[PDB]
Formats: C-alpha cells, sequence, structure tokens
C-alpha cells in the first residue's frame, strides 16, 4: 500500500519542459516532502536562464501524494495509492482573458526518490498581460483544492481556481481544471468529494543568482468529518 511509502521524509525531484507561446524554458526542482505534515520544502531553478512567466503562475504544475490525509480520511488519498507505480496528472489552467496552459505530469516513485517529469504548453497568452509581461506579485493566496472520483477512468479530477495577485491590487484568476490517472494495474482510492486546503509560501535563496522559486507548503485534506 502506497501510504507506507510516505511515513517519513522523501525525497523530491521535479524537472519541467516548458514552452509558452514559443519562449522555451526548463525548471528543476529538489527538495523533500513530509506527508504526516503535509509540508514541502522545494527549491526550483530555471536552467534555461530567466523565467518567460512568473514564478507564481508555476506553482500549482510545480506532488500531492504528500497531503496531509487524517487518519479518519485515509481511505480517500487517492494520490498515495497510485504508488509507487505512480500517476499522470493532466491539466488545463486557462488564465482569464489570456493564454492556457496544458500540463502533463508523470509523477512516481525512482527508486526512494518522489519524481514529477513534466511538460508545459502554454499559447495564446497576450504581450503584455499579466502573464508574459511579469505583472504578477511573488507571493501566493492560499486555496482550496476540489477533488472528485472519476471512476470510469479509476482515477480524480479536481477544479479550482487560483487568483494571482497582480502588482495593482487587481487578481488574475487561473480557472485549473485536473484529471489524475494511475499508472500501475493495482487497485487505487476513489474517493468521496473532499478538498485540499493549502498554503505556499514564495521565497528566494540571497545565495542564489540563477532564476528561482524556493517554496514551502502546506497541504490538508479536508471536507470529510
Ligand atoms: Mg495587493
Amino acid at each position: 500500500k502506497g501510504e507506507e511509502l510516505f511515513t517519513g521524509v522523501v525525497p523530491i525531484l521535479v524537472e519541467l519542459d516548458g514552452d509558452v507561446n514559443g519562449h522555451k524554458f526548463s525548471v528543476s526542482g529538489e527538495g523533500e516532502g513530509d506527508a504526516t505534515y503535509g509540508k514541502l520544502t522545494l527549491k526550483f531553478i530555471c536552467t534555461t536562464g530567466k523565467l518567460p512567466v512568473p514564478w507564481p503562475t508555476l506553482v500549482t504544475t510545480l506532488v500531492q501524494c504528500f497531503s496531509r490525509y487524517p487518519d479518519h480520511m485515509k481511505q480517500h488519498d487517492f494520490f498515495k495509492s497510485a504508488m509507487p507505480e505512480g500517476y499522470v496528472q493532466e491539466r488545463t489552467i486557462s488564465f482569464k482573458d489570456d493564454g492556457n496552459y496544458k500540463t502533463r505530469a508523470e509523477v512516481k516513485f525512482e527508486g526512494d526518490t518522489l519524481v514529477n517529469r513534466i511538460e508545459l504548453k502554454g499559447i495564446d497568452f497576450k504581450e503584455d498581460g499579466n502573464i508574459l509581461g511579469h505583472k504578477l506579485e511573488y507571493n501566493y493566496n492560499s486555496h482550496n483544492v476540489y477533488i472528485t472520483a472519476d471512476k470510469q477512468k479509476n482515477g480524480i479530477k479536481a477544479n479550482f481556481k487560483i487568483r494571482h495577485n497582480i502588482e495593482d491590487g487587481s487578481v488574475q484568476l487561473a480557472d485549473h481544471y485536473e484529471q489524475n490517472t494511475p499508472i500501475g494495474d493495482g487497485p487505487v482510492l476513489l474517493p468521496d468529494n473532499h478538498y485540499l486546503s493549502t498554503q505556499s509560501a514564495l521565497s528566494k535563496d540571497p545565495n542564489e543568482k540563477r532564476d528561482h522559486m524556493v517554496l514551502l507548503e502546506f497541504v490538508t485534506a479536508a471536507g470529510i468529518t
């Protein structure tokens, strides 16, 4: 059972290749997760140079298997149940009045390391919109991820709205539609409706000259008593 793999600290690797309006870039992340406390600490680096989109727009793309599921909800934790073989996460992120990202990620163990391999494609971004114009503040509001089972696909879907803060006090909405499907043939947990409550703190490494993002995230399952 998948959850047995998460009782202690697990190293995480994230590798993203992206193309947004033809701007190609890559991000490499390292860090660790402790699902006991729903805690992620990660540092992401753009290995191709300057990130052509704001870091906060990549937070959701850049391992919900590290959510803390309260014991009374453990039968609803799809993500860990899919491990170690993993799951494929597909998202469409629709930025209101602007372009969209489509992402595909394979999340699985490689040895004792949890790896998230991602391809991101962004299209129809406006040149001086909030994304390609870099008008988003370097922060991240707390939000819920709402999960529902997709039993015909042996997986789950999530929907949620991210509100990115624009530097002028306004909000850039990013609608997220997500589907997750197991990679392996083992049984997985198909949950009741519930949500993940998440909080993310973005920061910088003061010794780091590369374009990068330090992230501290807490994710807790809720919505079932
Ligand atoms: Mg403000």
